[PDB]
């Protein structure tokens, strides 16, 4: 079924502890969010990204539609939801996450989704920023 | 090592014959672009999607940076580039394409990328529509 690393990754994002995200990564792990264009390096910056995300978005949740592994590469099809603080409405958008692993740890995470969809569903202007 | 179907898929998108895209799919194959929210079903609609894309964007090209197969799933990490007609500048954005195959045919293609990056790099307003 679902690789354990995927379950853990979704729990870390859906949970309320920033360190739970960072602890899944190796010391040299990288995290890139392609919708926002943000790159984090190392466990502390990664955990900080979950913290920052929660600062701006309430009730963030990531649910797994499906995931598959090919050796040390893992692909995840997920739905990313939440409510941007102050926004008229919540959002739920499709997202793909590509992980590279080493042993039990993540060395690279890339998240692909469209920010335009998040904003549009949220009832925010298309050019909106925090 | 890149699956043959991946090379064909990229050539199809990068060439000018729109039918090159639909020929790669099974009769019941589906195509979903998550950035635009467009769903196409069957060969005729899929080839029509390449034609529609070419009508609004010149020099459409998809470049493969990596691809890996897990059973009937194939994950592609790519760069989608081109130049929206009338835009002051071109674009090149990271994209993830998730394919499902049956034999040598594609039964599913889902494309994940951020429309906002495409528009911003193009010099276009975030609410731009064709």
């Amino acid at each position: 079924t679902t690789p354990e690393i995927v379950t853990a990754w979704a729990a870390a994002w859906t949970g309320t502890n920033p360190n739970a995200l960072g602890t899944l990564f190796a010391a040299d792990g990288t995290y890139v969010d392609h919708a926002i264009g943000a790159t984090m390096t190392g466990r502390e910056q990664i955990s900080g990204w979950k913290a920052r995300t929660d600062a701006m978005i309430e009730n963030v949740h990531v649910t797994i539609t499906k995931a598959y592994r090919a050796g040390d590469h893992v692909t995840i099809e997920a739905v990313y939801g939440g409510h941007i603080k102050g926004a008229p409405t919540p959002f739920a958008v499709p997202m793909a996450t590509l992980l590279r692993t080493r042993g039990e740890e993540i060395t690279s995470d890339q998240d692909y989704y469209s920010l335009s969809s998040v904003l549009a569903q949220s009832g925010l202007p298309a050019d909106w920023t925090p």
